Order: C-alpha cells, then structure tokens, then sequence
C-alpha cells in the first residue's frame, strides 16, 4: 500500500512508522509526509529518511473544507492507498473522512474511550488513573471515535509529569501504530461495510 502520514509537530511517531515500513516483508511504504504547520522537526525527519513532503498551511483557507481539498489534492497526485495520522491537530471535515473511509488511521495516546482531545495526559492526571494508554483507531467524523484497531495499556507512575507520562506512552505508539499500520495495509484488518471493524 501506498502511505502518507499527516503530521504538526516532532514526527517521533512519523519516524516509528518509517523504520517498521523498511522492515522486511512490509505490506506498506510511505510516499507523502504532509504538515499543516512550516518548520516542525517532523519535516527533517521525512526529508532524512529521502520521502518527499509538503507544508499546507490551515490558517490559509477560508474553512475546514478547502484546506482537506488542498491535503486531498496531494494524495492523488501521489496515488495513496492508506492515511495515518501521526501527530496531526486539525480536525478533518466531514467529506474528507468519508472518502478517506476505512482507510484512515490516528494514534491518539489514551485507552479510548477515555480522555479524548489532545490533551489526553493533562486529563488522565487530573483524574488520577494509574493505567493510561495508547490507541490506534480509524478516523470517523466524531473526533477520537472511530473504531479501534489496537491499544496498549501503559502505567501511570506517582509523581509522573505530563512530559515523564508522555514519554512512556510514546514507547507504546510506536509500537502499536507501526503494528496497526501493517494489520491495514496487508488488508488483515478491515473496516466492515456495517462500520465494524473485521479479522480476516
């Protein structure tokens, strides 16, 4: 399968997903690297590893729509199969998930249902669990709902900070994205025509 990977920031996930595309027998390769935001470290780490990438800049579109359009545009000029979302902040409209359907992944670092939105770790120390996590999903509409591939359960340690806990779960996604990545591209794992996810 053909990838991109959307991103807004460091990429650490992006690099996960390069490393394992490379391993042998490989179901999948990334192709385009897409941030909506110039100049994050994400960007080097593409251009590093030889994959092309592109900066389209949100705040320069009238709505949601037009910048999706614009990211859409690009991934049929690279003829992609499969989208991951590896760090990327801007919620995507309506249109966009539905022609990007079973197809889409996100990494979002909390067990789901629990702690959605991005500030998953701020809420999971609020709330004082002491078992947190990471997921892989597809992307639905409803923000951090879609249906979940994979999740790997990671401790809360006493004294933990949002950087100390964001660390440890950051070992896990890169584990289970990679992971989920290749359960996708290899068609193992499907969404099903009754929106439920499916083994084969």
């Amino acid at each position: 399968a053909r990838v991109a990977v959307l991103i807004s920031g460091t990429g650490s996930n992006l690099q996960a997903l390069i490393d394992s595309t490379r391993e042998p027998n490989s179901s999948a390769q990334i192709d385009i690297v897409i941030s909506n935001k110039a100049a994050v470290a994400g960007l080097d780490k593409a251009e590093r590893a030889g994959i092309p990438t592109r900066v389209i800049n949100h705040k320069l579109y009238k709505n949601r729509v037009e910048f999706d359009s614009a990211i859409d545009l690009v991934l049929e000029e690279f003829s992609i199969d499969i989208v991951c979302l590896a760090g990327f902040m801007r919620i995507l409209s309506g249109p966009f998930v539905q022609k990007w359907n079973g197809k889409m992944l996100n990494i979002h670092p909390s067990l789901l249902p629990s702690f959605k939105g991005s500030n998953a770790h701020e809420q999971a120390l609020e709330t004082g669990v002491t078992v947190t996590g990471c997921t892989v999903h597809f992307v639905a509409e409803d923000v951090d709902a879609g249906q979940i591939i994979l999740q790997e359960a990671v401790p809360v340690k006493r004294g933990d900070t949002v950087a100390t806990l964001s660390e440890r779960v950051k070992l896990a996604e890169h584990k289970i994205f990679p992971a989920a990545l290749q359960l996708v591209a290899s068609g193992t794992v499907q969404l099903g025509e009754n929106g439920k996810i499916c083994w084969v």
